[PDB]
């Protein structure tokens, strides 16, 4: 059981009633075929459900009001398998608060050249439906995703199932609640913003739990629980000489296990699906969160430093959006750069806190080490390379009157040499299209220093997310050519500047 | 002694060279003449320095360049004493960061009908060497405010010092510094909003310290300062008994003084002029501020509840804005309402934190009792009725892409009734121009449940100062009508809204 | 020497306190050796003053303040060697006259991979420090240029110089003042304009004195200095038996050095930068004025015909451009066409002014002849070929809203055969991407028949230029489609329309 199971797709069938009490019948047939093949075959991120056929305007008006109801209802991919004329659907298509994707198939492939008559005329003909449907989509200036093929292309399938995670996605996030402990780290910019303007604009919601608040949780946890938890880090991890029974900083770690199972019964009781820390505010804690966070992150929850809650929820969102994907997507930090002709690199990192679920070492080491950040005493951590591969680092900043999806592809490679010194886990990559360009695009872009880092989801993903939401995406690959670039971010400008 | 003398604002005479230099030496006698005259009997709340004449365009480029080089320079009044043509401005007013105002004045009052020639009409012609000034003004959209009348009307003084009263506003602004103690209540949207926008826009800074920060601070004051402050309590407020020596509750005020000792301390450290609180964070200190922040509000610290910035570094605003006027400006919050045909009021208050710089006893009750929000022990608070006249409540929102200023003028009443069971300090007073179209006017326009109270502002005050910071105005007042009201909402929605 | 040597470019190092002040001791020894080295070897157009480093609120607004206020700091380029929380930038940035650039750079080049600890990582920063920078810029729409590259990057110090070049370039401008003799040629559009718009945009002033104040400053030159002056005309030029000593347009030379001498004396004394003729209007004057405004062109003076200031204040800032660069700028005029399969070629000169810096041979030639435009005497002017290679020729335009700035890159040529009887110098070129595409596109897009021809200037340097005044630049070269150029003119027209 996965969060898309929570979730359907409403497969709708447009047609007319002018038409045939079999006609709609054999329309019927095809559309429960269809359905239940996809279902069983197609392998997409959530179930089908058929719903009766959409031949008047209150029958579709009833569908659409049905939809905004049903909160296990995604969207809807609409199949127009006879002409539907498309005022039916203006007073449903309205009211319709959950997105719609367009499925342009047919029944057949082939065209049956020598038995083609009018009767397989006035029953399939998608080929125009589908038209007119575009236009009131069009005319209404709503988001209608639209994609064309045979209901069998395997090509279709994976389109049609990249859409229904996105359709997932925005429920998921309109429920999607971030627990800050503490404020933003003073006089840093990107990372505050207006939480009331991302409420209404992405759903999520953001507000703050004194740091006294989560100690006291903290504090009551019992040591069998937390022995309990310490057992299962030696089973998990490659533990440090200083990290074992009668090491040094064996104490350290008793309170790392203490901190993060307090921490996650707080999220727990609370319904919080993301959060944030601020090394400035950490009165009454042992030590800065490092440990807790990354395995919090493994298991699925949304994170960023410093206050940093736009991050924390994108974080989620995309981890919850990446389900059933292979590869992992962490919070990510440019920390330092490698300068070479032909290699040039960007090491990326952050304090304390990096996801595991990126790690290539079946093991991580588990270590503590000294962290003068905050003042507090030597914090656990989790010390692992980064997997190999195409990757995305995604930033979502506030321009004030609007929002701006940041997304630069990368490859991440292997470290050409250990890091011996470096008591924190790394990431390493290949900024596309190079470092200079890549480094100046987002800096002009004003993207923010934090990031989510992510091998899972593609830019193919982002963008749909950011059509989802009707947000600008600025992209940065390999195509990326500064001029051409600054035009876009200027013509975007006027655009989203409504 | 006043902020006001850390001030000046630049009297500068604009002519040219057509017919100099002595008609420019007589020019220059004028300015003297009239610039001393002002400073010693025009009673303007900072001092006029006399620069050398504007002729050329090098000469105003420096004055201007000076200008905003000198942290000093509150603003230029400009006199046009001859014809100053325009362009010789240009690259001055390009660069000129303060405020400006033309004084649209003339050396005589009288027309000497029998004697006037063309020497004199060479001489003073501000008549029209006003008008082109005007033009350059409008033409490059800059906030040029314009006075017109003698340098001797009393009238064109008030107004003059009016204006330098919000020059001296907007450069104290640039360095006002407000510290958080802890973040906005939880679930609150009016309070929230962009931290970035608002440095941007006005220039003060607001950041969080944690609570912890500031309870360290209270826990380090010595005995010996805490019981000496106690002793300045009992000289200026009248101790009930449970208040006094043997008194049941005389720990909780000694508790409040230790608080106001560490928040005072802690402040001056900083360098801070506002501050906010929130109930739902008060880890390690034994009660809400309360006592503390009243007495801190008077001596002129800016303060609003529940993690509210906007309107606490409003008050120290127009705190600071009110310098030398008679006075009384405060925190305020509508609490609960009288409805009575033809005696419609407000009763206004906070939990706690009411200002007694508004009050009419000249020694406030000094209690202390049961709160149940927060969960902390009984606060001390001062308890009076405020004084009776003419007096605004003003709220600056943040509408997501830019700010409104509304401002209800209003009329305190003396209260028809004591109110014996009300542990807290109490304003009353009636909404112009009724009670329904008040409340729904301000309702309509999105206006704030926290407000600054004043005596010593008003309507014309606001106004400048919506002008010299280019935002909106809400006016509601007598005048006010709500059809006309809304249609200034939609018209000044797409000209702020550019 | 030069102009730039009255200029600096002021070295700002972005850092905080968290980790100090012997990281911060590290800090500005790196910035010490960088900017050392850099003007010791980088070879950049004017010199690197580091500055103290900007760690508070009120340092940074300081080094912004002092910045605008010395009238040699021509920009800042800022490293954010550490992270350097941008709300601390705000007000300084807020205030900042003065252009800037990022250079996100790095002390190290190569990553110590083997010694690489926290202690390098809180110290070499940028990675992340350059992007919470980059944010506050883009959230201001602050034009902040970004270099990316190691410090020693010879690459990187082309493309930091080049901006220097162009902010040294902004400043000049500011101070650029016009002379007009007459006005515009009657019922001609392109040269004329809004003189207070251009004033206002770029700070360069016009201004028109009459051709009689010339005249009088011309007739009133010394004998003795008229024969000087003919002295090094026959030691700098070819003289045609017509213009030797006892030839018939002798006496024609000898009035041409008067008008130089006169035109020079007028505009030293008036302390002007460049100026405009109008053949409409010569009362007083013996001839149009030809060899002298072809030396002066030479000696660094703004110029274009008929008028034209925008085209004669463009020469003048590109001239200033160019210094240090292998020369070659002039007013310029699309004469004639050579029309022929695979040899499309312009003919560019004009009826007398053509800058002798671009010419080829050392010796000009320094004939006397008829022109009837004007209905004055044979006037003297240098005849020469253009040298050979790559160019640009560059067009200043008032769309009445706005200002739009053509650029077609161009390729010089050898005339395949002399022009004897053409009495005017002469440009030859082949128009990127062809003469039809090349002039369509320039018409489409409303170029001027003036332009501003450069060897020494390239797109690049126009592009920058373009950006640090905010203004459309329209490109014609090898890349240029129609279809395309066009939906950039229309995308362009309502992004720059606001
Ligand atoms: O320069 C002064 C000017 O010439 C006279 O005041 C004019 O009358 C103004 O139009
Ligand atoms: O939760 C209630 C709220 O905290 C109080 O009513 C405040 O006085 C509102 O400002
Ligand atoms: O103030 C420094 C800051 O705390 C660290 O560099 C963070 O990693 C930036 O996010
Ligand atoms: O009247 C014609 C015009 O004056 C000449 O052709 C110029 O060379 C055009 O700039
Ligand atoms: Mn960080
Ligand atoms: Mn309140
Ligand atoms: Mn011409």
């Amino acid at each position: 059981m996965t969060i898309f199971d929570n979730y359907e797709v409403w497969f709708v069938i447009g047609s007319q009633h002018l038409y045939g009490p079999e006609t709609l019948r054999q329309v019927t047939q095809h559309a429960e075929h269809v359905v239940n093949a996809l279902n069983t075959e197609a392998k997409l991120p959530c179930k089908l459900v058929l719903k009766p056929l959409g031949t008047t305007p209150d029958e579709i008006t009833a569908i659409c009001r049905d939809a905004n109801y049903d909160d296990r209802c995604a969207g809807l991919v609409v199949w127009l398998h006879t002409f539907s004329p498309a005022k039916m659907w203006i007073n449903g298509l309205t009211m319709l608060n959950k997105p719609l994707l367009q499925f342009h198939t047919q029944f057949n492939a082939a065209l049956p050249w020598d038995s083609i008559d009018m009767d397989f005329m006035n029953l399939n003909q998608t080929a125009h439906g589908g038209r007119e449907f575009g236009f009131i989509g069009a005319r209404m200036r709503q988001q209608h995703a639209v994609v064309t093929g045979h209901w069998q292309d395997k090509q279709a399938h994976e389109r049609i199932g990249s859409w229904m995670r996105q359709a997932v996605s925005k429920q998921d996030t309109r429920h999607l609640k971030v627990c800050r402990f503490g404020d933003n780290m003073r006089e840093v910019a990107v990372t505050d913003g207006d939480k009331v303007a991302a409420q209404i604009k992405f759903g999520f919601s953001v507000n703050t739990w004194a740091v006294g608040d989560l100690v006291q949780v903290v504090n009551s946890i019992s040591d069998g629980d937390v022995n309990a938890l310490v057992d299962e880090y030696e089973s998990c991890y490659t533990m440090t000489p200083a990290t074992q029974i009668h090491g040094e900083k064996r104490q350290n770690v008793l309170e790392a296990a203490r901190i993060e199972l307090g921490m996650k019964r707080f999220l727990e009781q609370g319904g919080f699906h993301a959060f944030t820390t601020t090394f400035e505010d950490l009165h009454g804690l042992k030590q800065l969160p490092g440990l807790a966070v990354q395995r919090l992150m493994q298991q699925g929850y949304g994170f960023a430093g410093e206050g940093d809650w736009k991050t924390a929820a994108l974080l989620r969102i995309m981890k919850v959006m990446s389900t059933g994907l292979q590869g992992g997507t962490s919070f990510m930090e440019d920390y330092t750069y490698h300068f070479e002709k032909g290699n040039d690199l960007v090491l990326g990192s952050h304090m304390l806190e990096v996801c595991p679920s990126i790690a290539v070492e079946e093991k991580p080491i588990l270590d503590v080490q000294h962290l003068g950040i905050g003042g507090k005493d030597d914090p656990a951590r989790l010390i692992f390379n980064t997997q190999t591969g195409p990757a995305i680092v995604a930033s979502l900043i506030d321009l004030g009157d609007r929002y701006r999806l940041l997304v630069n592809c990368i490859d991440t490679v292997k470290t050409p040499h250990s890091l011996p010194k470096l008591p924190v886990a790394n990431a390493l990559w290949k900024a596309q299209p190079d470092l200079p360009t890549a480094s100046e695009a987002w800096i002009l872009a004003g993207g923010a220093h934090h990031t989510v880092f992510s091998h899972a989801l593609n830019l193919n993903d982002m963008r749909q997310f950011a059509e989802m939401h009707d947000i600008e995406i600025t992209v940065i690959d390999n195509d990326t050519r500064l001029p051409a670039f600054k035009d876009a971010l200027r013509w975007n400008e006027v655009y989203y500047g409504f």
